[PDB]
């Protein structure tokens, strides 16, 4: 009841360019007023599985979105599958889909939805991870809170890189960050 | 309660160069022997609001200080105002000023005040944040524990940058870190 | 549950990198349910890695500290870290008995598998950057890896490396925080 997660195995659960082309591992732990998060990505097939910027010069980034409703439940237009997201039960998930998780949503006062007033950057956290664990293959992970339309809350992970990679598999090291909770 | 904060709104609470020229958003959450911290800065007026180093080549850094007494109560000569620094209640604060928060202070044995004993670097944490959320606009945030004089405990944030920015507004992305607690 | 397992915050040598007790590893693990919040720093006080000079010794560029654990989450004598002051917390010191069980502090074996011939994925690694002497122009990379050592049930390995050419620099670092998925 204190941890929402994807389960840490290697089974594809996410759709970037084609159905089930990747495995997003994401763990959210409630430490009262802040949520502690840990994330990593493995692309298993399709367009982003093996990066070759000599063959495809413009393939330099992609986005994974998690959209939630007023009760903190995952919406189906998210890249991550609904069957794969729930409160932790041992090393798996609970049997039935959860009904409420408002205490895990990014705080709307710290991070407001888009509008006409001035937009601040505190709703963004930047980090860097490394492809295949290699020190010379960095890629940036930019995480933004509550900026998508069609939902009450959102968490989006944008992955991007500036080097010209030649035949590199897109599977990453892990990164931790935290954010202020709604309740 | 488990959380000491500045509240998540954006009304000025801090004085860097002139009265209430900025909003420091700082959340301290107690997870046992460690404190989980989340910080961000928005400057709204004065000398550090808009940076132009072609015009003022020497404005390259500034500091924000938090000084506390033996009970963990904030001293009035801190750059952060005493008005809204308090334990959390919803998206605001408890009605009455707290009188004890020793469990939130940086540990004096891990981070000792200046003496003639050898000074170690472990009382420092470095992080990089981005102005306006732009990937090409980094600034470094250096956090130091218990090195100020005239107080039993202290937390100081130093912000600096090496690039020659032209009309860049100082408002940052968020950074998360942690430190060992006194009790 | 919400306990702290640590090395104590003093500065008394407690770890062996190149010679006996040449360093002080300060490591604090706190349990927050299913994740462990970690905080680490290092002070080397003697030996080969105490004062770095890559003008006279260009090849001295990295070193490794390993913490090996058995099935109950107890530290094994062959770790670089000494068993004497690695224990649960009490005030600014430790409880009076060497611990029993700490499986709730061990890195998750499904998330981070032991070596085998199955594909090895990079998620069992966390990279961080720290600074020597607190100086902004002296970085070093700290690479942390989970469960990749043999001869144990679990492990946490810290590899320290640097690419700058240092000249007579003392290896004592700022602190870094990371987290990992707990076994239970
Ligand atoms: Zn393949
Ligand atoms: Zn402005
Ligand atoms: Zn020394």
């Amino acid at each position: 009841t204190r941890t929402l997660w994807t389960t840490p195995d290697t089974s594809p659960n996410c759709t970037i360019a084609q159905d089930k082309d990747s495995k997003l591992t994401l763990v959210l732990t409630k430490c009262g007023s802040q949520i502690l998060a840990n994330v990593s990505l493995i692309v298993v097939a399709g367009k982003y599985h093996i990066i070759n910027n000599k063959t495809n010069p413009k393939i330099k980034s992609f986005t994974i979105k998690l959209l939630f409703n007023k009760n903190g439940v995952l919406l189906d237009n998210s890249n991550l599958g609904k069957a794969y997201w729930n409160f932790r039960s041992g090393n798996s998930n609970v049997s039935t889909a959860y009904e409420k998780a408002i205490g895990f949503m990014p705080n709307l006062v710290a991070y407001p939805k888009p509008s006409n007033s001035k937009k601040y950057a505190r709703d963004i956290v930047y980090g860097t991870i490394y492809l295949g664990g290699k020190p010379d293959q960095p890629a940036v992970i930019k995480t933004t809170f509550n900026q998508e339309t069609g939902c009450e809350y959102s968490i989006t992970f944008n992955f991007s890189w500036s080097k010209t990679y030649e035949n590199v598999e897109f599977e990453t090291t892990s990164f931790t960050f935290s954010y202020i909770a709604q309740e």
